[PDB]
């Protein structure tokens, strides 16, 4: 019979650094 | 037949803290 | 039969604001 699509995919990446702090 | 790939998988957790600010 | 698993997800969101520099 026709296919289903798969599961899905794995979890993607973890997101960049955060931005710099507040100055001092 | 074999079916298309799955959906894409969930959002990556959030980045690391960013660096410390300025030095003031 | 079912296909395979989807491709991997978005990037995460961007890290928290770090510390206040140092006074």
């Amino acid at each position: 019979p026709p296919g289903p699509p798969g599961p899905p995919g794995p979890r993607g990446p973890p997101g960049p650094p955060g931005p710099p702090g507040p100055p001092g």
